[PDB]
């Protein structure tokens, strides 16, 4: 139960189909289309990146970057706020 994960459980509810929509399109040319086939909610994409890509306690600049593209400072604020 990493710390960045316990925080992703709260911000994940604010994402909704809105965040999943933006981060999904940009994910095609960034994370991986095959990985999106399994992605379903917010904790899904966050579980894959943390697995082995670019996401960990003290290194979530990639995820927070995509949220910055959606222009969502209410959620993106909590992400970079954890540190």
């Amino acid at each position: 139960m990493d710390p960045f994960l316990v925080l992703l459980h709260s911000v994940s509810s604010s994402l909704s189909s809105s965040e999943l929509t933006e981060l999904k399109g940009l994910c095609l040319g960034r994370v991986g289309k095959r990985k999106l086939e399994r992605v379903q909610s917010g904790l899904d994409l966050f579980s894959m990146l943390l697995e082995q890509n670019d996401l960990e306690p003290g290194h979530t600049e990639l995820l927070r970057e995509l949220l910055a593209s959606l222009r969502r400072h209410d959620l993106l604020r909590r992400v970079d706020d954890f540190e």
